[PDB]
């Protein structure tokens, strides 16, 4: 497996907008950001289409292409990270130089829509990625929890690591809906739980993201194939009941859920139940129809604040009774 | 090589309803009554699922329940049409439990549009007997007149009446996409002269595969899906998204290397399509992911969310002529 280079204070990190023009849309948290990371010790890179917008995107596939290509490209970029998400990352994947990434390493990181670069990189030159902080939504976010996931993001791409890792679960979260461009409040701290909802242990591979951006990759060069004793990474986010049982039912009709040996669910930001009070693991377990693979479930790595870096690609010890992840290789030099 | 082809709708047959989505039958208890009404009229009897009247919030009923309601129309010999009372997003639940075999045994007429997608092209890929996409009961039949007349008339000609070889599928003249009259007519839907749109000239004959795309996400990779061959025509319609979640759906495809084995694309028109604010159409968006790739492509066809609707067999050979604007089909769908 080849390995990205640690971050280390006084790199470069490069930002790019594969989807939604954000660094547009919303300027006061994507200065809040980048003043944040700068303030760490961070230099920034911005990317070709920062401050552009093209309705709901922002720009042409071939614009975006090059936006990340340049990054990618550029010797004194350490890490590469999309500033959003969205809904159309996926559009990039033939044009990525996958080449230039495989030659020279970096860390990829973000979540949501750019899923389907991570996975994309990933399925091409066996890198691994990293499902964590994109710049405006995590590192635009005010006081207390900017803190914790910044904690997280050190943890992972910093930090000389003693294996394993165990990734530790935050004593609070929230997925409150505030303090976007402007703080008019405190975010109210949630206590903090993972969810036991099979018992049981599995290691392998884990592979994953957002389960709504894979669907838009699956079947393609990009997917990574999953394969007998992967374990399951999936999130969601401001979905209702209906949309996230027809996500499960499409793993299952796939038969993803006789490969796997476990699944890792994670929070869902502003879940709709549809009025059936009903939580999403429990959706997952009807789809599932008794069959027992370990699943821990409110694992914070998703839109919800604050966020863990997940490395993907990698090998990982679950244990859905016990509630812990371990990281057992190496995911970066 | 011949194959199993449904035998056709005939006057006093039994059309078998089922909701594998939402709960309609309860929700719009008006628009579904009054299009039972209008099947009734036209001479035809209903059989209704046991899932009818149920409601489960976003749904009709549990995954089994739905396997279960569904599965006694399959497994009923005097049923000759199963139509789904209309769509969702959950009918890719059931695929594990249908009865395949049973089906396959007494074939018969499966008809719906929209999440039926899922279960139209599963039974198409499980037994080779091609499906329709078409009318499903209630928002289909439940629409007043003039367009719901128009639906049944494409619905009887494809079904019912038997048809010379190739049979051409004509353009209607009116069409509508308006987001009124749903339990009570309280105005009459603009009659908006229609046209089908020369995308991109040219001719294209093969077997057509496709449905609702974003319902195609749900299923794809599965054994449910029915394996896109070199020279298919791809069909493919969305209802009341935005540029965003087209674009994605259409670089799927792409990704996916569809485009690099399709001949044609037949592109349905978008019911309420929500463009951003940037004035452009479905089609235009299709054709930047399509990039430097010319295939012939036919838009804005009436087989969709608008009304009125086509029906429209899946999996036989068809003719697509984009640019004289004519689509026939060349193949047997029924006896
Ligand atoms: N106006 C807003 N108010 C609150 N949260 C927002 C707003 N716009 C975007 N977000 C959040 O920003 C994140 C973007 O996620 P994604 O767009 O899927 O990459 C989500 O957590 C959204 O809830
Ligand atoms: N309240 C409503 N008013 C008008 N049209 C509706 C309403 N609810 C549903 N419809 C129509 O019914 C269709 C249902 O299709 P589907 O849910 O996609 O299978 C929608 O796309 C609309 O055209």
């Amino acid at each position: 497996m080849p390995l990205p280079k640690s971050l280390k204070y006084g790199d470069t990190i490069g930002i790019y907008s594969p989807s939604s023009p954000v660094t547009y849309t919303s300027p006061k948290r994507f200065e809040r950001a980048k003043s944040y990371l700068l303030q760490k010790g961070f230099h920034i890179l911005e990317g070709s289409l920062t401050g552009r917008y093209d309705y709901y995107r922002s720009g042409s596939i071939q614009e975006r292409a090059k936006e990340l290509n340049a990054l990618i490209r550029n010797p004194n970029v350490s890490c590469i990270m999309s500033t959003i998400g969205g809904m159309n990352s996926n559009s990039l994947l033939p044009y990525i130089d996958y080449d230039a990434f495989q030659n020279n390493p970096k860390i990829m990181i973000g979540y949501a829509d750019a899923t389907a670069l991570l996975l994309g990189i990933y399925a091409k030159t066996g890198i691994p990625t990293f499902y964590g902080p994109a710049l405006v939504p995590s590192f635009g976010e005010f006081e207390p929890f900017v803190d914790d996931t910044y904690k997280y993001f050190l943890e992972t791409l910093l930090h000389d690591q003693a294996l394993p890792y165990n990734i530790k679960q935050p004593l609070f979260w929230s997925d409150e809906f505030i303090n976007w461009e402007e703080k008019t409040k405190e975010k109210e701290l949630r206590p903090n739980n993972w969810i036991s909802v099979t018992n049981g242990q599995a290691t392998g591979r884990v592979i994953g993201g957002n389960l709504n951006t894979i669907q838009g990759i699956w079947g393609s060069p990009y997917m990574p194939c999953i394969q007998e004793g992967d374990i399951l990474f999936i999130e969601d986010s401001s979905k209702d009941a209906a949309t996230i049982e027809r996500s499960f039912s499409f793993l299952k009709i796939n038969g993803v859920f006789d490969k796997v040996s476990g699944i890792i669910l994670g929070k869902h930001e502003q879940f709709d139940d549809c009025g059936t009070n009903r939580k999403p693991y429990e959706i997952l377990l009807e789809v599932l129809q008794n069959q027992r693979i370990p699943l821990l479930a409110d694992f914070d790595c998703c839109h919800t604040h604050p966020m863990i870096t997940m490395p993907i690609g990698v090998q990982v010890k679950m244990d859905a009774t016990n509630k812990t992840i371990h990281i057992l290789e190496k995911w970066k030099i």
